[PDB]
Parts: structure tokens; C-alpha cells; sequence
């Protein structure tokens, strides 16, 4: 049932350390590799920077002819000699605070204006930022691949060499995330038009969806600036779908070119999204890769986990991310390609004693492998560093291979993992709760994000009151998911797109955080789920619109729901819990025919009901609660207990988090103390223990 | 020397605890007051909520006639019986996680639209957000004061009651700030117009400053939407000056009303600005009080410190805020009207072990008094909680008066303070470094802030590149101030407005973080500072504009500086430090003339020089750095060492923070470990061994 890496036909915990050969004194390459191996790590990970090896146009150095740290061949030979597998990341983009993000200076100087990402006024966005499908950019990328890929091919695992995985580029679309700005290159806008024409066939079909009045596709302009009309919302929605297809076209081009050298190893890509030690935006980045993930079984996405600290302030970020990736990529292990080791930023401390707790929490939260980023600090050679001489701080090893405090923490965690991995990797949590992932609420990197200062999406201007980013961040991520983890209730996430009914029927409850819009397919899926005997929890809105904000009331009509939207005090009562804070004065007030009222406004109007539909049960709440009070945890607890779901343990201290992972034979209880307080507690199944601040205890049980 | 509170002409550390009588069973009021007093607290603090006591329009209960917890009179008499002084805070706003921020439900339903703060389109920003000088709002506020102020007056200290201080309203502008919109109410528009006419006298004069072509004052309106022209920037700048006079007018109206009741006690106000456990926007909000603090010597402002956690992530916020309050209120003690105790919200934990370290760091950082907020948890009666039934968590006492973990932390801190307050309050740190506080860089709450929904200020549109908010947040607050604290160099902050030359000459170094604009008066003061023998460190720009972005080259000409602004790599070399990352491509490029070049671009162009001018020294860096790399701390350290400024102690672990506070008689060494690491280090005065737990402190007293 579990997905995990395999070595020597056994469950293998992938333990990789990022070591940038091009940022380390080559005299000390062997020493770094031996210290990495001595932690019990099995793999080493590195970029192969285009700029570093194509030193001038068509002048390649992979042998240290011009600088000993250009000796990639020797670095590969050292990995083999020190029995480390190798992950290679040849770009073309590598990011990683390398000048020009790893693209050669000589390339950027000589490319035409046409090869750059362009703003809506035809201006160069950044002297760094190419257009991914620029003819010129891809021609030079191919010429780089023509030299680096035969080296990778020779040393790939399917030729019994050390190279087990290769990353394609780095964080495709990251610059559209960081800026909130799309590439308006005429070549991209032409691919957008083909996408639109392909999707709608005729201008009449598009007009009826968008409510536009184009005489042809020639009158259709790429969306830009603020959404003022529903037609603008429609155009931006399809512009977001277009970019997911665009990224799939870019990564497919690179992949086919890589496969042409007989490279048959696993390909990777990695997902950023952590901001100031929380990851509530990372699901938006996962959503940018939806079309790659449906079209490429053979590309494994991993997570760049950057918690910065380990406390109740971010305890919930890593589980939610792991759970959502698992929903989007169920056939591949969940693994952290960028697993924080040290800090990218000197002024943002990474404490060994924090990260050690995060490493063990990551095991409780289902991680199957990771790549310590950065295991080894780096020194940028000769003006190659974007931001300073030094690359990362408080790592396992400094750039000179000095052991730092994190080294002993990684050795301790790695020893536990190696000891347990055969049982641990085959354990799962028993989840009787499923939480829906509705991808369209996440498709807003160009109009609404924590990185966009100026919002282009203001739902009030469209006659709506539930913002999909507020819903997915405060009601879902920081709300329900945070609530369930705090209450020590196991949950799974499911991708609602082309979701199989049978895969929902395993759960005692499905929870859906709904805005006022939801496509017919999902409305239909949830209708069938309940009618066939599923228990559905839905809030804060029964949807009445589809993704284009055209009328779609399938779920409402199938469930016999009638409501009016009315203003009331922010607080409601729900299941006899008084003073439940809700986010909106506007609430759905339900007709209660054939329904049990279970929630009331201050004026005693009915803003939540329970009813039987077919063989199933429906709980709808016409109001938005996250987790900003103890009443919110009481409400989540009452809802879970409607279907008599139980925690795996009774723990005396409610502020101790636990995860029970088991298979037929083995049980692991992970206790996690996210608080600055020594806690003593006892536990028993549904026996006294002390945990230091910001710390952990793992207890094993043979069943 | 030091500002501190006194009682019987002795240094007294003000120790208050916040106890909301309205949120506690009145049968337990005495038990809360006794337990507060047993910690060594001398004072109890509370809101008197308008909504709680005017139960319906013109129906008042201060005696517990309709609800026992409405017996304000009995609470006042218990404070007297239990020998606590009382701070009262009757609003009209209290915030306090109370429904409608403490304003009565019946008021907000009764008020016409023009009582409310309105956006640019004339719509109500928020149903509990009033326009402060609304005739209707002040009418009902006055009727509330008519009933509560006679009780307060009767129970003052001078009439043998316990009431020693009263807060006027609550964090003026906080509600407007949190809404992310500014107030365009027609009262604001009309008062702005009168302000502009008073300021310019003739349309010709305003046109000469703004570069506009108005025919009359009737053509001009309060600026709205985004700044596109320098004339728009000018209009917003005067709009910021106007809002400072407007907040002065609000608190003047409340103050004159209160005085009319024979209330002679000390009046207070409280400063907002912490959010998510940092305070980089607090200086902006304190700047909105500039006209109050110039006009009201007798109103003592205190800080509302909400750290939430205590780590290197926020170590610098409390010190910078204390220093900035001192710069703006130099004749009163620095004190915390709100001194975090527990958490206002369940999902944001407050640990006794964090907060105990914060209390000790606050002593190190020069705090002279505080009010633990909340000392006592409360339960909201009658659905009065904004966010839920329970008011605060992880406090010193639960609502029932049980001691929680924090109680023992507060007892330990207060015992230290009462044992030492006679010396400690008279101690100073030895600051050889002064940092300039240039208030106009902070005047952006209408156009640019972390909370403001619209970005109205893009300096690039005005042909500028140094954004004043980026400068004050990243180069000053999170940059220089953070760097100096991390490096264990003492600094003072001085308000440059009307600043006395005499008060700058005490320092070895004056540091100015400058944008491209600075008024003639400040340009002249820094000129005279250096000519008379001051040592000036100025970056990232020689300013050449005044506050209206018109030409002002006083400083540039007085310092004999020639520069061109050019693009280069972000990276510079400075003082032999390579790969110093700077925030802007554009840098100032200086001539060689009569100067030592000490910083260079990737093209080896001169972007920093040192020179002797008159009796003084000038270091100018034509580039912006905060603290986002190890190179930045190395650069700050190099600049401090230019004038041989030394740390008080050699400490073997650079990540240990210390403060040495001393007077003639006593030395206190504070060690602060802001890191999740047990640290064993040695130290000596410029060797003793110390082990310090994570997120912990040591205090050593020496008799000299
Ligand atoms: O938000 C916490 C606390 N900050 C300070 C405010 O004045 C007070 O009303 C509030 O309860
Ligand atoms: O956290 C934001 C804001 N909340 C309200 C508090 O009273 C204020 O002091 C604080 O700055
Ligand atoms: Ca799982
Ligand atoms: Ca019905």
C-alpha cells in the first residue's frame, strides 16, 4: 500500500546531502563526501551549472582544464569511490543564488529581445529571465544538453553508474510566482490563443462561457491588470490553465531531449512555496504543476521544506504539504528534495535542535526520503554568487568540511531511520477523515498570492464574498488541517479532479471547504458520494456557480437545499457551542424542511443543517470558521464525533501532538512537543513520559 | 540621566497588572487583586467599557443593578481596600477583543453613515470604525464621559481614591490601520481643505510648491488613488501632516472634556504596531502621534509590546521600539502600557519561559515600568467577546483566580525588580553611537504600509529609487538597529526635528539612513554637526531634494560632494569586504576629491568615501545594506571601529547578546540567549564561565 524508494529489493529511506562541488575547494571534495557517507547518508545531490562549464560559447570544461572545481568528471569519480549515489540537476535554470540563475553571461548578452520574458508593454521583465519556449533559448539549452547529457548518460544507474535521478530545470514558473507577472512574449501569447481556440473551438462557444462579444479569436487579448468583470475572471482562469499547459510543454521538450541520450533514470522537479517558515502558499505552487503531474508518471515531484523554526506557529505546514502532494502524486513516495539543513539567510537562524525535531516530525508526517539542503555550505567562486561570498550557514559541514552542530543531529536521525526504515516505510496512519483538494481555488498565482502586494482579484467586484485564497489559506490550511493535526485526528487529502467514487467510500467523513463556485463534475461527484452512503461535511457555502461563475446548482438541487444570503453578527452558535467566530457577516440561511437545524445566527436564523440524502448524510454550515479560538477546535471535534471517529490514543496533555503509524506487525507512536515547555504526560490506547521544549519521543510497539 | 517614575521622591518601578472586572465573577474580584498584589505589583489596570455600562441609549449601570460585573464602583473600592493604585481606560474605543471594539451595539445601529470612516467611493470601511471627529460620534462619546468621568473624578488619588492614571481612548488610528484603508469622511475632506488654506494662504504659493496650475483652493481636493506625479506626492505629504494635526485635535477634544470634570491625574495613551511578533511598522504608527507629543507634555505614551515568542527572529523589535519612544518622548520614562502576559488568541501560544526572558530583556532594553496584559484571564459575559467566550489564555491567573505557570515567572521578575529598582532605575548603558530618527520617512500610512490594501507610492514613477518605507524597515529597523544590537554596540535614537546640536556632540558617531529627500533644517543640522567636529556616517544617499521633492542640495554642497547616479551589480566591496550585497542597482558614484575612497562597484567605480570637513569626519556610502548577510555585520562592525568604539565585554560566543547597565554604585550585566541552543561561553570586561539555556537569560549584579 505505501510508496517508498527501494535499494537491494528492500524499503530504502532516501538520505541525500546537497554538496555543491562548484562551491567547494576540490582538495576537500573527498572529505565532504566521506563525512556525508559517515552520517549514514546514501546519496549526494548537486547542480551542474551551465554558466560554470560552458565558460564561453562552445568552450566546455567538465575536467577542470580552466578551474579545478569545473572537474565534474572527478566529482562523479569521487562519489563512486566513496559509495554515494548521485542526483544531478543540470538546469538550464539552477537558481540557488548563482549569478544569472545559472545561465551563462555570454548567452544573456547575445540573445535577441524576442528570447526574453516580456511585460504587457513589450519590455524585458529581467535581463535574467528568458521565455521558456524561446526558439533561441531552447537552441542554446539543447547545445548545453548535447555536452552535459552524454556525461550523465555514461554514469546513470541504468548503466550501473552512481546517478539515480536527474532534475529538469529548477522551479518552473517560480519567476511568475515571485513577481505575480506573466510572460507576455508574443510567442507565449500565440501559444495562449492556440490553447483557447483548441479549448472552445468557436468564438461563439467562448462568448457563451465568458459572456464576451468577440467576432473572432483575432479580437481576443491576453488578460492583464485588475479583474473588474466576470469576463475578466474567466479570461484569467483560462490564462492560469494555459500556463500549467505551457510548463508541461517546456518540461516535455526537456524530457524528450534527455531521453534522446538514452538517460532512462527517474526524472525530478521540486516544489517551492515556504515563506517565513510557513507553507500555506505551497499548495498554490503544487497546483502550477497539475498538467505535468497528470501527463508524466515518470517525473517525481519532491518538496522544498524550509520551516526556519519548529513550533506550534508552523507545526501544521509540513503535514498539509505532504498530504496534498500525496493527493496529487499517489503513485510516488512523498520526499523532500529541499529538506532544510542550515539557512539560506544568515539573519534567519536554523538551530540544530529545531531541525532535529523537524526531521523526526517529517517521519511522523509520512516523509519517505529527503535531501538535506544544504548539507555542505558553499563558497561562491569568482563573482558567481548573486547575494554574497557564502552559500548557506549553520549547515552540517561548512565549505571547508568543518563539522557544525547540525552534523551530530543528522547522524542521530539517520541512525534511527536506518535502524527502522524496513518497518517504518511500510507504515501508514489510519485516516477515517478525507479532505477534498479543489485545484481551481489554487489557480491564482497571477492575481492573488502572499507574494503579490497589489491584488488583481477582489471578489466583491464580481458579486461574490468568498475569496478562494482566503478560503484555501485560512479556512482550509491554517483552519481545518491545522485543527485536525492539533486535535490528533488523522486526515488524508484527495484530488477531486477525475476522482474515483470508490476511493472516497473508504472514509467515514469527507470534508469540503467550498466557495460559491465549483465545476459540474465535482458537484456531481459529491452528489453521488452522499447518495451512495457517504457522510459529507460542507462549508462555508453550498456552491451555486461553476468555475466560470455561470449558474451551476447541481449539488444544491440534488440535496434539496434552499437558502438566502443575509448579513448577521460574525458569531454564531453551532452544536450548542456559543460565540463561534465566523469570517463573514454574509451567511447562508437554510430552509430546514426535512432537515435538522444545528447552527444559528445571533437573530436565531438557521445557518447550518444536517439531513439524510439517499443512504448518506449531509452537514452544511453556511459560515466560515478557521482556527482562531478554542470554540473552533470544539466545533471541529464535535463534527468529527458526528460519525464517532476516535483518536488512536488518549494523551493526558492536549498540547502534545502524536501520530500513530502502523502495519500488520509494527506500530510507531511519534510524540511531538511544539511548545516552549517541558511536558510530562501519560497515554494509553483507545505509560508516563517527559519531553523537552521543541522536542520528540518515538515509542515502538510490536503488534 | 534617567527618566523613571517616583513615589515619596524615590525611584519606583511601575508594576501594573491588567484585570478586567467586567470579565471576572465579582465574588472573585478580591482574590484577583490579592494575588496580583502578592506578586509585588503596586497597580491594577482596566478598561471601563462604554458598551458594558450604557446598556441601552441613556440607560447606565455602574453599580451592578442589571449585572453584578457592572459594579465598577465596588471594583474601585476593592482596589483601595487591597492597596492597589488603579489605571482606568474608559475609551471610547478600548479594542480589548471586545465586540465592536467596546462601542455600544445600539450606538453603531443608531449612527448615520457620516459618523463612519468612508473610503474614496464614500462607502463605510467597517461597521465598528467611526470617523474620530464625526459630530455624532463625539456627541455620544461626550454623553458617555458625562456618566463615567464623575465616578473617575470622585475616586482620584488626590481625593483618597485609588485612581492614579487614565488612558484617553485606545491606540488612536489602530482600527483605521488594521482596516487597510484611510478615512475620506466629508469631515476629513473639509478639515483638510481648511488645513491647506491655512498652510499655503494663496493658491499661487501652493502651486509654486506642488508645481500645479490650480485657479483656486476650490479646485483642489484631498488626494485619492495612486501617486503618479510629484504634485500627487506633495498633496499626500500635506495629507499626512494634516492627519497628525487631526489626531492631535481628537485627543485634545477628549482631554479638554476630561479636565472639565476636575480630573487632574496623569493622562496616558498607548502605541500599537506589533503584528505576528515583530514591530517594524510600530515606528510609522508612533509617527502619527508627532503633533500630540509636541503639544501635550502631560500625556505619557506607553508601548503595547506583543512579541508572541522570544528569539533572534524578533530580539531587536522591543529595543528599537523603546529607543524610538524615547527619541519622541525624551522627558518621560519608557514604559509598556501593554506588556504581553498570555495570548489574546488561542492559536498563537505564549510560553511562560519565552515571556520571562522578554521581561528581563525589557529591563536590559531600558524599560522603567509596565502593565502585564493580561495578568488575569477573563470570560466574556453576554456574547461580548469579539472572537469567542474566553478572553486571553496562558495568563498569570485563569478567570477563576487559579495561579497558572506564568504567575511564578512574574513573581520572580517582580522580586528582582523590587530588590534592585533603587539602583536599576538610575542605571544607563554607555551609548557612543547615535542613530537619527527622521520622522518624514515614517509619514506613509496613507500611501505605503504592511497593512495598507493599495500601494499608492511607487517612487520609480517620481524619478526616485529609494523608497522611504523600504529604507526605514529594511535599512534602519531590520538592518542597522538589528545589526548594532546583534553586535552588542549600545545606540541611542534622537529625533532630528528641532534637534539641539549640543545633544548630538555627546556621541562618537551619528548614523543617518538617508533617502534622496530631506528638509533644509535637517540638511543644515547635519552640515553643522560635522563642521563643528561631529563624525557622521551617512548612507545610502546624499539627499538633493526637500520633503516636497524640490531641489535642496545644502548637505551635498556643505560636504563638497560631487556624484553621478549609475547602474551596477548589487555587489560592492567596502573596507576590503568583497561581495557586500546592496539593495539597489543604482548607486551614488563619488569623485576622489579631498577624500579616501573606501567602497567600489563591480566596475571599480567609487561608491563610498571618507573625508575630514572642518573639525569633523564624514563617511558616505552610495549604496543600501540592511542585515541580510554576514558581510553586512562585518561592514557595520568596520564602520563602528572607524572611531574605536569598543564593546563593554569580550564574550567568547558572538551569538550571546549582553547589556551592561551602570550608575556610580552598581553594574548589572544582562546576558540574553535568543537561540535554541544551550550555550557555554566565557566573558570579561574590556574570564568568568556561563551556561545559559535556550531562549534564556542571566543577570549578574556587581557592587563597584
Ligand atoms: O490585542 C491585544 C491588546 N493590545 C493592546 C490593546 O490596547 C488592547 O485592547 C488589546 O486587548
Ligand atoms: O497585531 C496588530 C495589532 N492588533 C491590535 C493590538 O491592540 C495592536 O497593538 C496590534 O499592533
Ligand atoms: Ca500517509
Ligand atoms: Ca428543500
Amino acid at each position: 500500500s505505501e510508496k517508498y524508494f527501494v535499494k537491494n529489493g528492500q524499503p530504502h529511506f532516501l538520505i541525500s546531502g546537497e554538496v555543491h562541488y562548484f562551491r567547494i575547494n576540490p582538495k576537500l571534495w573527498r572529505n565532504h563526501l566521506q563525512l556525508l557517507k559517515q552520517t549514514g547518508a546514501d546519496t549526494v545531490s548537486t547542480y551542474i551549472p551551465w554558466d560554470w562549464h560552458e565558460i564561453e560559447e562552445d568552450d566546455f570544461d567538465f575536467e577542470g582544464k580552466t578551474h579545478p572545481a569545473r572537474n565534474l568528471i572527478r566529482f562523479i569519480k569521487l562519489c563512486k569511490e566513496e559509495n554515494l549515489d548521485l542526483i544531478v540537476k543540470p538546469g538550464p535554470y539552477i537558481l540557488a543564488e548563482y549569478e544569472n540563475q545559472g545561465l551563462p553571461s555570454w548567452l544573456l548578452k547575445k540573445l535577441s529581445k524576442n528570447a526574453f520574458a516580456l511585460d504587457e508593454n513589450g519590455n524585458v521583465i529581467s535581463p535574467d529571465l528568458v521565455s521558456y519556449l524561446s526558439d533561441e533559448f531552447l537552441e542554446y539549452t539543447f547545445k548545453w544538453y548535447d555536452k552535459v547529457m552524454p556525461i550523465i548518460s555514461k554514469h546513470q544507474k541504468e548503466h550501473y553508474g552512481p546517478i539515480t535521478m536527474m532534475q529538469l530545470c529548477n522551479e518552473i514558473g517560480v519567476f511568475q510566482w515571485l513577481s505575480g507577472k506573466s510572460d507576455y512574449n508574443p510567442k507565449v501569447i500565440n501559444l495562449y490563443k492556440e490553447f483557447i481556440i483548441q479549448r472552445y473551438k468557436t468564438i461563439e462557444k467562448l462568448n457563451s462561457v465568458y459572456s464576451t462579444n468577440y467576432n473572432s479569436f483575432d479580437d481576443l487579448k491576453a488578460p492583464s491588470g485588475k479583474i473588474k468583470l466576470r469576463s475578466d475572471y474567466c479570461a484569467y482562469f483560462d490564462f492560469h490553465l494555459f500556463f500549467r499547459e505551457y510548463y508541461n510543454k517546456y518540461i516535455s521538450i526537456l524530457k524528450n531531449k534527455i531521453r534522446s541520450f538514452g538517460i532512462n533514470i527517474k526524472l525530478t522537479h521540486n516544489i517551492p512555496g515556504w515563506i517565513y517558515g510557513n507553507a500555506s502558499e505551497l499548495p498554490m505552487l503544487i497546483s502550477t504543476y497539475s498538467e505535468i503531474m497528470k501527463n508524466h508518471p515518470d517525473i517525481i515531484f519532491g518538496l522544498d521544506h524550509i520551516p526556519e523554526f519548529v513550533s506550534f506557529r508552523n507545526a501544521h505546514s509540513d503535514l498539509a504539504c505532504n498530504k496534498i502532494l500525496e493527493a496529487m502524486q499517489p503513485e510516488a513516495p512523498v520526499w523532500a528534495a529541499g529538506f532544510q539543513a542550515g539557512t539560506r539567510e544568515h539573519h534567519v537562524k536554523a538551530y540544530a535542535k529545531d531541525l532535529e525535531t523537524f526531521y523526526i516530525a517529517s517521519l511522523a508526517h509520512g516523509i519517505k526520503g529527503f535531501n538535506y539542503y544544504m548539507f555542505s555550505q558553499g563558497i561562491n567562486p569568482e563573482g558567481k554568487g548573486f547575494y554574497g561570498k557564502t552559500f548557506y550557514f549553520q549547515t552540517a559541514l561548512d565549505a571547508a568540511s568543518n563539522k557544525l552542530a547540525l552534523y551530530d543531529s543528522i547522524k542521530k536521525v539517520n541512525r534511527f531511520i536506518r535502524k527502522e526504515q524496513k518497518d517504518l516505510l511500510r507504515t501508514n496512519v489510519n485516516s477515517e477523515i478525507c479532505v477534498g483538494f479543489y485545484k481551481p481555488y489554487f489557480f491564482t498565482e497571477l492575481i492573488s498570492s502572499q507574494l503579490l502586494k497589489e491584488k488583481k482579484l477582489n471578489v466583491e467586484e464580481l458579486g461574490l464574498y468568498i475569496d478562494p485564497r482566503f478560503l484555501r489559506e485560512e479556512i482550509l490550511f491554517n483552519g481545518l488541517l491545522r485543527g485536525l493535526q492539533t486535535l490528533n485526528y488523522n486526515y488524508d487529502v484527495v484530488d477531486l479532479e477525475n476522482c474515483d467514487l470508490k476511493s472516497l467510500t473508504a472514509y467515514k467523513q469527507l470534508w469540503i471547504t467550498s466557495a460559491e463556485f465549483m465545476d459540474a463534475e465535482t458537484q456531481n461527484l459529491l452528489s453521488e458520494f452522499v447518495l451512495n452512503g457517504g457522510n459529507l461535511i460542507l462549508y462555508p457555502a453550498v456552491p451555486t456557480l461553476d468555475n466560470y461563475l455561470n449558474r451551476c446548482e447541481i449539488l444544491k438541487n440534488n440535496f434539496g437545499i434552499e437558502f438566502i444570503t443575509k448579513d448577521s453578527s460574525h458569531k454564531v452558535s453551532a452544536f450548542g457551542i456559543e460565540d463561534v467566530f465566523t469570517a463573514f457577516s454574509k451567511k447562508q440561511i437554510y430552509n430546514d424542511t426535512n432537515s435538522k437545524p444545528i447552527a444559528f445566527t445571533q437573530e436565531n436564523e438557521i445557518c447550518g443543517i444536517r439531513k439524510k440524502i439517499g443512504k448518506g448524510e449531509l452537514t452544511i454550515l453556511g459560515f466560515a470558521f478557521g482556527y482562531t479560538s478554542d470554540e473552533h477546535l470544539e466545533l471541529i471535534d464535535k463534527l468529527v464525533k458526528l460519525n464517532k471517529i476516535k483518536r488512536e490514543l488518549f494523551v493526558s496533555d492536549k498540547d502534545i501532538q502524536f501520530v500513530v503509524r502502523e502495519n500488520n506487525k509494527s506500530r510507531y507512536i511519534f510524540f511531538l512537543n511544539y511548545h516552549n515547555e517541558r511536558k510530562t504526560f501519560n497515554y494509553r490506547k483507545s505509560e508516563e513520559i517527559s519531553i523537552a521544549p521543541f522536542s520528540y519521543k518515538v515509542i515502538k510497539e510490536n503488534k
